């Protein structure tokens, strides 16, 4: 794209990969209650697959796990599939065709309900849900609506994006960013898993679409991406902490970044 800064995400380990929650980790090191921690945990990956399951076609697509959901773009004969049964076909160059019709149909359903997300999964389940937010939120200090400010920051600015690199399989990753709410600030073709081959992999993957004439920079949590971030020339924001996102909002509200 024409985008001159871009900014890769790594939010495992606190909003995708919250394995701190159902560990109980989460709870000794901040002084929470653990097993409500660990009941709210449980609770958010179900919904999760609930809404997978029945939307997005995770018991066809778990093991072809995709690195980005444009990657099998190329055998799709692109037709009107409105009156496609996909529970009545094939599914268990003919398959490839029939693998793609799915992703299109997930990035369908992504672009369309991202900022309404009671029109896929239907009202009271996103209420539940809300609700579910605000149980876990009470424990994170508001970490996900405090990252979310920094985020429509960054989505705000014409000349800088934001991209998303989990190690996620690519279905999950997309059922937590259209739950959460990252689904406005992450754009479906901005989202990469790096399931089965690594960062690395994923963010070489990226410099080769954006180009030399951007400016890279990594935001995230951890020493994995610390050398995967280091070898490829991006400055790495470490993210742990509450007050490095106030920080880190106030180093973009002054165009520091
Ligand atoms: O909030 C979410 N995560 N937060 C994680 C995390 C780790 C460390 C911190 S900072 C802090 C400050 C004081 C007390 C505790 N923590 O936050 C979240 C994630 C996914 C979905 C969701 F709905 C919410």
């Amino acid at each position: 794209n024409e985008i001159e800064r871009v900014f890769v995400w790594d939010l495992d380990e606190t909003i995708i990969i919250f394995h701190s929650l159902l560990t109980g980790t989460f709870a000794s090191r901040y002084g929470k209650d653990t097993t409500t921690s660990v009941r709210i945990g449980l609770m958010m990956e179900e919904m999760i697959f609930n809404l997978a399951d029945t939307h997005l076609f995770f018991n066809d697509l778990e093991d072809c796990d995709q690195i980005h959901v444009d990657d099998v773009s190329s055998d799709d004969n692109g037709q009107d599939l409105s009156t496609y049964n996909f529970s009545a076909d094939g599914f268990h160059v003919d398959w490839m065709r029939k693998l793609a019709f799915r992703y299109r149909r997930v990035k369908e359903m992504y672009n369309t309900y991202k900022n309404n997300v009671g029109g896929l999964i239907g009202t009271p389940k996103r209420e539940t849900w809300l609700q579910l937010r605000a149980e876990l939120e009470a424990l994170t200090d508001l970490w996900l609506t405090h990252s979310l400010k920094a985020l429509n920051l960054i989505n705000s600015r014409p000349n800088c994006v934001n991209v998303l690199v989990t190690t996620t399989q690519l279905i999950p990753a997309l059922a937590k960013v259209l739950l959460y709410g990252l689904g406005s600030v992450f754009p479906i073709e901005n989202i990469y898993s790096a399931t089965k081959t690594g960062k690395e992999s994923c963010f070489e993957r990226i410099m080769q679409r954006f180009g030399r004439k951007a400016v890279y920079v990594v935001i995230g949590d951890g020493v994995e991406e610390e050398q995967g971030a280091k070898k490829h020339n991006m400055p790495f924001w470490r993210i742990s902490c509450h007050a490095d996102l106030e920080a880190l909002r106030h180093a973009l509200e002054l165009e520091y970044l």
